[PDB]
Order: C-alpha cells, then structure tokens, then sequence
C-alpha cells in the first residue's frame, strides 16, 4: 500500500552497479530503503505514493544508464537460466581462440633450445634497422586482435565512462591500451634511431589476454548457472493444459474441452488421467488414487488419496481417471507461493553484504592509483639510487640503454599489478553462496526466506516452541466422559447433546472433536439451538440453549477452565478438584462442565505428542541453543508435556490479549529470540520475534509475519534449518577470506617486491591467474549442492549414550 514496487533491470552485470544504484536512489529525497540483487536482476523500492511516482523511478534508473521496467508474473527463467550469456561468451572465446594458439606456438618455439637447430634461432632476422620478422607479426596481430576482440570491453568502458561509476572493464581497457601504446612509442623510437637490435615489446599480451579473459568469463557462467537448478525445476512444473470436463447431473462429462491455465478460473471441474500431472489445487470428487509431491515439498512416500481430500497442483497422478473441483488457480497455487518466496528471499540483503558493497565499488580507483604509485616509484628508484636495481640487473648490454630496461620494467610491473585485480571474486562471494544454500533448503521443504534471516540464523541463544500444532498433532482425542451430579434428571444422553450444541457454537479445535465424538457416540446426527453464546478467549464459553427434545426423544451452559466456574459465581469442590488431578499428570487436559449450577461432571481431552519432538530439541541443547515453552493452557499440563520433551523452563496461563511480552523479557537480556508458532495463529509474537519460524503450514505458505517457513509438518525441520544456515553463513566468510588473500597477495607479487627472489610475471600470466579466481569462487559455493538430508537414523546415531531423563522437580515456570 506503501507503493513498494519491484523492478527488473536489463544490462547489469559488474557488482558495482548495486552500491551506486543503492546509494543514487537512497540519497534522493522520499525513497529510504534500496535494494537490487546482481544474481536475479530485480530492484526492490519503496517510495511514498504521493511524493513520487514510479515514473520518476524509471526515469532517474533510465539516467543511470540501465533499462527497467516492471516486474512480470509468468516469464521468470530466462532470467537466471543464464543461456545468453553462456552461448555469447562460448562464442566469443571462440572466436578469440584462433588469435591466442599462433602466440602461444610463436613464443613457445622461442623457448625450447633445438638440439640440431636448422639455423640456431634465425626467426628474429631483421630486416630494417629496429624492427624484427617476429615483432612486425606480433605488432600485425595484436592489432588485429584489439581491433576485432576488444570490441566488447571498448564500448562497454565508453558506456561506464559516461558516468561517474569507474568499472571492471576500466582495468582492462588500461592494460590493453597501455601495452599497446608503450610498445608502439618504444618500436617508433628503436625504427627512426636505427638502431641496431630491435627491442622487445609488448605485443604479445594483449592476444594472450583476451583468450583468458574470455574463457575464464565463460567458465563462471558456466558455474553460475547450476546455482539456479533448484528455482528452474521448481518453475518448470507447473502444467499449462487443462481438460476441463462439464458435469451435466451425476458427474455425466457431456463434453471435453482443452484450456490454458491463464484462461480457466475457480468452479471449473477438470480431469487428470494417469501420468498426468494436476493442473490445478482444489478438493477431491470421487475416486481413490495416489500421488507423488517429491518435487513439490521434497517427500519421499506416495501418500495415497481419497474423494473429499486436497490436491496440490505439480504432482502426477498415477492410477485411474479423477475429478476435482478446482479452488485455487493463477497465482495463488502454493507452488507460485512458493516461487515467489524464493525469488524475493534474495533481496533482504546482509550487512555484511553491504560492506562487500561499500568495500567494491571504491575498489577500481584503489588499483588505478596502486598501478600508478607503483609506476611512480619504480621511474624514481630507477632514476634515483639505481645500485638497488642493479644489484639485481647486473648485466649491462650494448644492445640496451640502461634507462630502456628500468623504464621497461615499471612498465611491465605497472601492467601486470593491474592485470591481476579481480573485483568479481569479491563481488559474487556472498550471492552465490546464499542462492545455492537457499535452493537447496528449498528443495529440502524448508523455506527460509530473506538473506537476513541467514546470519540471523547464527546467533540464536534460545529458541521457543508453542505446545498446539508444533509438539502435539493438533487433533485432540477425548478420553472419557466422567459424571459426578444426578443421573436421572441429567441423563448421560442430555449431558452429551448439550455439551454437543454449545461447542458447536464455537470453532475450538477441541470444540469440534467434542462435538464429533457426542454426535457419533449418541447415535444422532442433529443438535440443539443455541443463543447469547459469550466467548471469552482463554476464559471459557457461556450460552443458553434451547430445542433439547430433539436429541433426547430417541439450561445454562457454563465451559471452561476453573477460573471460569469461579467468575460466574459457581464453587469448586474438593472432590472434583482431585478428579482432573491423575489426567492432568499424564498430559490430557480436562473441561468441566456446570448446568443450571449443578455439578454435572468432568470432559477428558488428550492430544498426542509427536515422536519427533524428542530428537529435535534435545538436538537444538545439543547444539547450544536454549529453549523453552509457551503456552495458555493450565500449569499441570504445561510440566507434563515438558518432562515427555526435554524443556526445562515453560510460560504457562499465557493470554491471548498480551502474548509478546515473554518475547520482550527475553530480549531484555540483548541476545536474540525465535519462536516457533504454528502461522495465521501466532502471527504478532512471530514478527514481533526475530525468527519466527511457522511449522506445520501445508498450501498456506503465504505467511508475512513470520520469516522461517517449514512446508512438512515435521519437527526436524527445524534443526535442519540451523544446520543448513550456519554451513551457509561459514561459505560468506571462507568466499571473501580467498577474495582477499587473493587481491593482496596479487598485488605486491606482480607489483615487482618480489625481484629479489627472483620472480616476475608477464602480463599474460596475471590473467591466466585471474580466470582461476573467478571460478573458483563460484565452485566453492556449489560444493554445497552436495548435502544429504538426514535422516532418522543418522540423527540418532550422534544422539546414541547421552539420553538424560529429566522430571517435573526440575521444571521451572513463570513468574506472574
Ligand atoms: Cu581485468
């Protein structure tokens, strides 16, 4: 509402452009937040609706020099496919290669001395004064090669220039130019001197070059490209075709008609034969079959489906012919939801991120003016105290001035220094490694969203779990139904339609399992009238009732805990009191029941914990995270449930009206929360919360408030998402520790330091050791497709020897 846009920009390639994109936008008035993403090419803005408009976003990105238009809805892999630019950087090393071979058998017959040479190395007889046969054929093809490879990285620069944004290619063009240039002047001057030897020059570079460069630019798009495996096969999934079937009476087909998924819309009935997959969600008609979501929520079963149960669209189907009713279509379809989830997790960038930004886009000037003072000194040591320098060039030729060699050296040291500088290790050092790990959570069923989240993920201290939806199933079961008034004028059957009309009322989920359970157990379909029904959340449910013949031929209704009794003037006794007592301890809550002030008896609800709930936690402790629980029920079920769990500390008789306080107590500390709720439910003490992580969410994965979202309503889930976080965090780190050895240690070793040991690099070396860098850091982030999820016995195994009982002695609560 707030006039968040999206963009999606065309021609952004260094990892430059973000920060001065970022920073352009973030100092003009009314716009606060900006954030662009190099891996998907799509801005994220925020501006005030009346201030601006998105016209005048897309005409200053315009300025800036970049296309930009509006994010589109189906069109989505063309984007991260990368195939343009890996068909235009197989051509262009292609087409480089057959300009790099005659150098490189030029220069290596030079090196090998021949046993019986024909003529002992005649291949450089001059033929004029100055200039050699080997250096008109290196002078003829470089200039070839510039003058048909550099193309590229020529208009590209000019592009940069235009602005004030220096750039990657800025590096290039420097060193092309400068080699180029140098050699030109230093063979002018040899020619029109007459000099006898002809000078070495750097012709041969440039040639040797471009083939690097271009190889080592196809090789990183090359390993670019598996980083976006996960999201591509996500989206080619969804089906396209529809065979919508028309139900004339008794699901009669009259006929059979063909219709794209942008054209059919929600009431349409539509048909899946086997093998086919489900076009749309919806509710199952009539027909027992099974299905496979393995590439949908990342399960390995068939489970197995029934007429009146859902579908989710993606799956295939694999007996029999079935009718749905189609509900959700278009965007709406989980498997969008959860597209969508993933695209927009890569745009909540990390601080961290922002540093990486704010160090790269002043990293260009740093080595211009580091080539330069190289430069600069080298002229001045040459020029100024040259027993250095000749102590380490001892050899003094007739053929040579002794200036040529010291001016040829600075400038090859100034050339080489930045030759070497490979901005682009530092920039795609985190996006990569955050894109991999969150495909492959994706691929997992955890759904972690935003790159916040992932550093986030590190430095949780205590976590906290809410008991319904996340321990238990969520289905509660009664027990028994106990009686303790009269029998005769409150017979068992009246007791039972009674309480079955008053719950109806409501949609407590233990309301309808009750409700369920009087209407099968009694006989009866049918239920009472019910009126002035007061719900008071965490209080209790009153109401009267009336039309109670209609049960019974074959009123005050007072529900809830035992505050609830007491507020409406009603005693408890202390028989009763010690009636809920034994249920209590073996973690089933209990409903008492009063009609017209009487005593009527007791209601037995349990629900059943999880298996997982033992592994899950004691693997969190295990890890070194604290938890705790939270919930609104009674103080004795509260203990129970804790001891058959693990958790020491629980946050019982919590209301539904505050309900973030706790989350504020345990952040007053300074350390960092995460509550693991269940969704739509908890949804102010998840965003309120650092982490909040909705477990149990099947098709509803559309959730805002809360920012980890586990699709399988499985418990291990959530260790898994810390674990696959933390390898993910520790890739940043490792990525930007070889950005930096590499720069620094680049630098000074082509920087000439290091002619004392005696090791100097040509130009063509420096690049042939920058390709290498690139890749590798992509192939770094990739080794992170190789996890395996964990599975029952692999958690178990580490877990074998320490399994500490605990009991309710040990069991703290809150205070107040
Ligand atoms: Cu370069």
């Amino acid at each position: 509402s707030d006039g968040n846009i999206e963009l999606t920009i065309t021609g952004m390639t260094c990892a430059s452009c973000v920060h001065n994109i970022e920073s352009k936008l973030t100092r003009t008035n009314g716009i606060t937040y900006a954030s662009v993403a190099l891996a998907t090419s799509k801005a994220l803005v925020k501006f005030d609706p009346e201030i601006i408009g998105p016209r005048d976003i897309i005409k200053i990105i315009e300025e800036i020099g970049f296309h930009a238009s509006l994010a589109q809805r189906n069109p989505n892999a063309h984007h991260l496919d990368h195939k343009m630019e890996i068909k235009q950087w197989k051509k262009s090393f292609l087409c480089s290669l057959v300009f790099g071979i005659p150098v490189m058998a030029l220069m290596i017959y030079m090196l090998i001395p021949s046993n019986e040479p024909h003529q002992s190395m005649v291949l450089d007889h001059n033929i004029i004064p100055g200039l050699s046969i080997l250096n008109l054929i290196f002078f003829i093809l470089c200039t070839f090669v510039q003058l048909l490879g550099g193309w590229y990285f020529y208009v590209q620069a000019y592009k940069s220039l235009r602005h004030r944004s220096a750039n990657m290619d800025v590096l290039i063009v420097l060193a092309t130019s400068i080699a180029y240039v140098y050699s030109l002047v230093i063979l002018v001057v040899a020619v029109a001197e007459k000099a006898e030897r002809s000078p070495v020059t750097f012709f041969d570079t440039p040639p040797m070059l471009f083939v690097f460069i271009a190889l080592g630019r196809w090789l990183e798009h090359l390993a670019k490209s598996k980083t976006s495996e996960a999201l591509a096969k996500l989206m080619s999934l969804q089906a396209t075709e529809a065979t919508v079937v028309t139900l004339g009476e008794d699901n009669l087909i009259i006929r059979e008609e063909q219709v794209p998924m942008e054209l059919v819309q929600r009431g349409d009935i539509v048909k899946v034969v086997p093998g086919g997959k489900f076009p749309v969600d919806g509710k199952v008609l009539e027909g027992n079959t099974m299905a496979d979501e393995s590439l949908i929520t990342g399960e390995a079963m068939p489970v197995t489906k029934k007429p009146g149960s859902t579908v989710i669209a993606g799956s295939i189907n694999a007996h029999g012919s079935v009718l749905i009713k189609a509900t959700h279509v278009g965007n709406d379809t989980t498997l969008a939801q959860i597209v969508k989830l993933v695209e927009e997790a890569q745009m909540s960038k990390a601080p961290i991120q922002q540093l990486a930004d704010r160090f790269s886009g002043y990293f260009v000037p740093f080595i211009i003016i580091m080539s330069t003072l190289t430069l600069v000194v080298w002229i001045v040591i040459g020029f100024i105290d040259f027993g250095v320098v000749q102590r380490y060039f001892p050899n003094p030729n007739k053929h040579i001035s002794q200036t040529e060699v010291i001016i040829r050296f600075a400038f090859q040291t100034s050339i080489t220094v930045l030759c070497i500088a490979s901005p682009s290790s530092l920039g795609l050092a985190t996006p990569t490694a955050v894109m991999v790990g969150t495909g492959v959570a994706a691929q997992n069923g955890i759904l972690i969203k935003g790159g916040k989240p992932l550093e986030m993920a590190h430095k949780i201290k205590t976590v906290m779990f809410a008991k319904t939806g996340t321990i238990t199933h969520g289905v509660p079961r009664v027990m028994r139904v106990l009686l303790l008034g009269d029998v005769a004028t409150l017979p068992l059957r009246k007791v039972l339609a009674v309480v079955g009309t008053a719950e109806a009322s409501s949609e407590h989920p233990l309301g309808v399992a009750v409700t369920k359970y009087c209407k099968e157990e009694l006989g009866t379909e049918t239920l009472g009238y019910c009126t002035d029904f007061q719900a008071v959340p965490g209080c209790g449910i009153g109401c009267k009732v009336s039309n109670v013949e209609g049960i019974l031929a074959h009123f005050s209704v007072l529900i809830g805990n035992r505050e609830w009794l007491r507020r409406n003037g009603l005693t408890i006794s202390s028989d009763v009191s010690d009636a809920m007592t034994d249920h209590e301890m073996k973690g089933q809550t209990a409903i008492l029941v009063a009609i017209d002030g009487v005593l009527c008896g007791m209601i037995a609800i349990a629900d059943a914990v999880k298996q997982e709930a033992a592994l899950a936690v004691h693997t969190l402790q295990s890890m070194g995270v604290d938890v705790v629980l939270i919930t609104g029920d009674n103080r004795k079920t509260a203990r129970a449930i804790a001891t058959q769990v693990g958790i020491n500390k629980v946050f019982a008789e919590v209301l539904p009206s505050h309900k973030v306080a706790k989350v504020q107590e345990l952040q007053n500390k300074g350390k960092k929360v995460a509550m693991v709720g269940d969704g739509v439910n908890d949804s102010p003490a998840l965003a309120q919360a650092d982490m909040g992580v909705a477990i149990g969410t099947g098709t509803d994965v559309a959730i805002e408030a809360a920012d980890v979202v586990l699709i399988r309503n499985d418990l291990l889930d959530v260790v898994a998402s810390i674990h696959l976080s933390k390898r993910t965090v520790r890739r940043i780190r490792i990525n930007l520790v070889l950005a930096l050895i590499y720069n620094l240690v680049g630098i000074p070793i082509a920087a000439g330091v290091f002619m004392p040991i005696g090791i100097v690099l040509q130009p063509w070396m420096g690049s042939a050791a920058m390709a290498a860098s690139s890749v590798s850091v992509v192939l770094s982030s990739l080794q992170l497709k190789c996890y395996k999820k964990p599975d029952l016995e692999r958690y178990e195994a580490q877990a074998h020897g320490h399994m500490k009982p605990l009991t309710a002695s040990q069991v703290s609560v809150h205070i107040g």
